[PDB]
């Protein structure tokens, strides 16, 4: 079908500081030569759970793909909590392409290592909340196609950073929107 | 067909302080596992069409629907002026299921009294502008399935929240871009 | 098919101060009701290149359309460069109806030159970042259907202002994702 997604359930899927720590919600709606995604992270255990003066505000969430558009298991998301759609859950048979829901090689190309510094067009950056509070931002960046970790032929990652205080309270974010160009159509 | 929409006139349909002071343009266009959404609001009379300094600077559109999809009466939004699309209008019949462009309840579920602090991603936080004018922040808060009011099964709001003295103007907001998860497909 | 596009190449095609200075990266995508829009802008040579002290903080690119949706000659954007995708490219017939890629309107009014202050709908507000970095920002405005330069029946404008001094840096923007209410459907 036109969804991959993580299912909108709280069971963790992700890695913040340590193995299934945080449920990320990702949907990705295919809707032709552009992908709608919508992302949140909450940490469930760990650090970002009851955040500390000293917990590092820079988060890195990572999906690297295949060639055909499938996970890697290198990702800061489990394999086994990322598929097509099927009712509120995912289809049971677990390698299906993806191809068209990759992010544009053209419009978002893999980096070069001299000049060091690619289009900014292969970023979205703005603002979420914490804990859904008007005066706690924390910057989302998106990005495509800009990891090169385990032979990836495309990537897409989410950064969470921040500056504020947040220490005693639990990592969780307000949703955010976007769209990206696909690789195919 | 695959839109729900106020329809694009400036015909008043919504309660900002009193009944149908303002026109809430609202636009729900299907794509798939999301909703694809914009939002718009123009005061036309009363306290938000020339503000003071009391006037609450705290504004919230109440959109309740019944498990059915269909609009409740108690909502801010007017009944008569809510229905899927036909060329700029609404369908003549008043009665139309729309479960499929409700905010999922495994994403979004309703609030549980006990914890009192439910999941971030219930809600999407950014900023409008006043008057189209740059320097005249108004942060938009939409959330999702948090009302209870009058038995509803689902909910969208819309929350505009600001701080900087507007007084002597006339409340109208640019233009928002925003996705939910449904309940169907 | 249902996109409209600048494609994902480099190639220049755009004036923000001399022609064919810049690469606008624009693809507008059909859904229905809506279109879901993605937009980036990088100077490939000129004063935008590498920015002064006294560069102005202010670029408006003009889409300017005919009553068929067809770009006008006197838009920022280069005719030969935008076009209904095929593959990674456009389409080689040039004039091709676009009327449900127009924003609407009803919606979106042309202006009156009494009033001479339209709804605050008709614009889109927000940030992008120069550079991808967060302390860089950058203000998008995006207009529909407020020009009147050489008869056009509709129009999208981005318009780029900022306030701290960028000079020394290369004007390169983040991806911005946004939506409007079409004329047809
Ligand atoms: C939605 C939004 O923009 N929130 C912003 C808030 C509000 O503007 C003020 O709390 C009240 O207006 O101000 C900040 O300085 C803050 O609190 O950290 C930045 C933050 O991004
Ligand atoms: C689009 C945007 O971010 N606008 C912001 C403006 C501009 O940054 C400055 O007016 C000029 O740069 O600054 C604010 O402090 C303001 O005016 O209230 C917050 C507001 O959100
Ligand atoms: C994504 C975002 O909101 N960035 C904002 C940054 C960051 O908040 C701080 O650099 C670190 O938090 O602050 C600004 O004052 C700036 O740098 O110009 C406004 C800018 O829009």
């Amino acid at each position: 079908r036109r969804t991959l997604w993580t299912t909108p359930d709280t069971s963790p899927n992700c890695k913040m500081s340590t193995e299934k720590d945080s449920k990320l919600t990702l949907t990705l709606t295919k809707c032709g030569s552009q992908v709608l995604g919508n992302v949140s992270l909450l940490a469930v255990t760990g650090e970002y759970h009851q955040m500390t003066a000293t917990t590092k505000k820079d988060v890195k969430i990572s999906l690297l793909f295949d060639e055909n558009g499938i996970l890697l298991p290198s990702s800061s998301l489990s394999k086994d909590y990322w598929n097509y759609r099927s009712d509120d859950s995912i289809v049971s048979q677990k390698y299906n392409n993806a191809v068209p829901f990759m992010p544009n090689l053209t419009a978002y190309p893999k980096p070069s290592a001299q000049n060091a510094k690619n289009y900014s067009r292969t970023k979205i950056i703005s603002n979420v909340y914490l804990g859904a509070l008007t005066y706690q931002p924390v910057i989302i960046t998106i990005a495509f196609n800009q990891e090169t970790e385990n032979g990836c032929a495309y990537s897409i990652t989410f950064t969470f950073t921040w500056q504020k205080d947040y220490s005693a309270q639990q990592f969780d974010v307000t949703s955010f929107t976007f769209s990206y160009l696909t690789q195919e159509n």
